[PDB]
């Protein structure tokens, strides 16, 4: 039985378990095994349903058919991404904010953006989060060495900042009661609860990023879901030029879950305690470890920049929107304390007093649905189940039926 | 100016000059800003210039077009790739070889690849690399903390095994002079030279291994242009399954360098010395730092492990072999030595008692041809150039009539 003399990554087994999302897929494998004729439901990943509107889908035709002519052929193309393509984000999405074409990376999706990220500050940083917050934040930092081990008494790996957002402070930290750190990670709109901050907020979080010389690594995923009148970029808060940098991503807005497109802004203003640029940093890293993001995806995406894109992206966003509001009458007619579901496809559903773990288990086994536990989320975290509005409105219309038959 | 109170990251302080690719692409432009008329034919950068075959651009449309239908939607992950993409990569590559479904995993391409598995490794194992090696290795070394500074005087960093691959030893380590490590990065068919290891060089290199305790990351991306009856996958020694993983690349066999598509093949008995499965820590990574390679280019890949598939990477890589003959015919005609373009679409042409980069300079400057030093790809390196056979015919054809021109 043989065995090469390479130490594990130490930074691998600090690891408490496996990742939130694939563990939840296995739970669900093995229902289907007890139970292989059941109809299940699942609005447990974040993972949209309805077809991409064929507006993006022919500009993604159109662009595979050209490889195989003369003229139309392309090959490695700018890992920075098209120039037409940083030009239109840059443009829709931060036209007036002070950005251009030159600080946008096109990448093939927000998760490797923020394992990127991760890379280039290296292991000598320390990092805060919301608590809770989405595990990849939290997951990539044990994994670059930014960590200690995991307290189980606790439920936190040390040395991060775990910023609690509760119901009782609108989801938004008491950032006097936060400790400096390298890095501040912030999601708005917030997954798992929902939760987007308020322009006094971010203004607040752009302040104490200023004082702690801290860098925000703002995640603007579900901005596009937006119905409060907040900022949808950190680059609205004058001065977040100096502190913030921002990532998203296609999947949400235009369907792109396996389609695989994101961006993340890097301003010229952004600079380390040397004075190096952060940007300058970042394209370092895109050069040397990512080949740039698939030049089919990218047509793609500048079809959704468009007049016709954004329309249809509209509607796709307000049939998500309408889902997640009958997920939510569903359990406010129920009784339930239900959080989120305002400006995100998901809500965030209170269950006092029971591990979160617990209730995933029940709902899935008695109804066939699964759902997201609080838990896997961070400790607070506990006891909430989060729901995904990602479904055809038949299924999100019987996972509800379901929801209603079981509960009193 | 404003600055924020983070170090940067001391890994890219490390590093320097700043990724040969840029450094030949600033030449190149410096040179047109120079000569404005000038009719500039690049042998530089390794790049498909070829159409698509077609069998594969309808296959990536059809399934852009599904993705705009309610069946044919797919959404998220599995990022170890689809399973019946896993099951022909394992089946047509490593057929025979004792490799399962399971063992494969699929990727947005190698360059993504190396990343993913650089930080799995982490900032504390040792790495040998060929000299002249693909600058991946090495930068991704030196970002992930697992080198010391660059000497300028032997042009190296510290801490890496430089296997010196050369003429005088037929470009294969002489493996009684190479010192313990970690992690041996060896590529075969090579990128600078072209040189395919022998299956008993490549048997010396897994007995080397064995007995170092080392893992060898192979790179078999040009393993489709082998003539020579040579290995075209390490899994082809017996023990290999005990000391290496493979990485390879459909960028090269039908052109996907702008579509994006890989793969990594980590065998079951590759452990760490803790017992500990390499592959579970790999899964791991893939799964919290990476979303999948695109659907559409899965849809591609999938189309080429077919008979025609297959037959129409045969018919590029075959147009590509010949133009490197023709590349081979002209060096050697004129007197040098050329090695390599045997077993890969490279020629490795010496240039000696000169500098590499006084070649390039040479050759750009006074027959409008970019090559690629042999110095940018490490010390050894030192003095060869290396000549692309990526392009079209016409401009192979060309660029050879003003070799002969320029030359003795
Ligand atoms: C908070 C958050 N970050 C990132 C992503 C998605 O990134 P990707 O483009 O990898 O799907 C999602 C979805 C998300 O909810
Ligand atoms: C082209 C090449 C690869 C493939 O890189 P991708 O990121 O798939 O394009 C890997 N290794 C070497 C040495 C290469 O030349």
């Amino acid at each position: 039985e043989y065995k090469t003399k390479v130490s594990r990554n130490s930074n691998m087994s600090k690891l408490q378990a496996g990742y939130l999302f694939p563990e939840i897929a296995r739970r669900r494998s093995a229902h289907l095994l007890k139970y292989p004729d059941a109809q299940v439901i699942s609005l447990g990943i974040g993972d949209t349903t309805e077809p991409i509107p064929e507006v993006i889908t022919s500009a993604m035709a159109k662009k595979a058919h050209e490889l195989s002519t003369i003229e139309g052929y392309s090959g490695y193309g700018a890992e920075q991404g098209a120039k037409p393509l940083r030009a239109a984000i840059a443009k829709t999405f931060y036209g007036g904010l002070g950005i251009g074409d030159d600080d946008v990376f096109v990448s093939d999706g927000a998760k490797c953006d923020i394992s990127r990220l991760q890379v280039m500050f290296g292991s000598n940083v320390t990092i805060a989060v919301q608590d809770p917050s989405y595990p990849a934040y939290v997951d990539s930092s044990v994994i670059m060495g930014q960590t200690g081990q995991f307290n189980t008494d606790v439920q936190k790996y040390g040395n991060i900042e775990y910023m609690r957002c509760t119901p009782e402070n609108g989801f938004f930290p008491d950032l006097s009661t936060v400790g400096r750190t390298d890095i501040i990670f912030f999601c708005s709109p917030n997954n798992p609860t929902g939760a987007a901050a308020t322009r006094e907020q971010l203004t607040q979080l752009v302040e104490f990023a200023k004082k702690n010389g801290s860098i925000i690594v703002y995640d603007s995923a579900y901005a596009m879901y937006m119905s409060d009148d907040n900022p949808r970029s950190i680059f609205e808060i004058p001065g977040a030029e100096e502190v913030a940098m921002e990532t998203a991503s296609f999947s949400k807005y235009a369907g792109f879950t396996g389609v695989r497109l994101g961006w993340t802004v890097i301003p010229k203003k952004l600079l380390y305690s040397d004075g190096f640029p952060v940007a300058k940093d970042f394209n370092r890293i895109i050069c040397t470890c990512f080949n740039g993001a698939s030049n089919i995806s990218q047509a793609g995406a500048l079809a959704c920049l468009t007049p016709e894109g954004l329309e249809a992206m509209h509607k796709v966003i307000g049939f998500y929107k309408e889902n997640t509001n009958i997920i939510i009458d569903t359990f406010t007619s129920l009784g339930y304390d239900v959080y989120g579901g305002k400006n995100a496809p998901y809500v965030w559903v209170h269950f006092p007093n029971q591990s979160s773990w617990d209730v995933f288990a029940e709902i899935l086994e008695k109804t066939h649905v699964v759902t997201t536990p609080g838990s896997g989320f961070g400790p607070g975290g506990e006891g909430f189940v989060r729901v995904s509005a990602f479904g055809h409105r038949e299924n999100i219309l019987e996972a509800c039926r379901r929801f209603k038959q079981l509960y009193k």
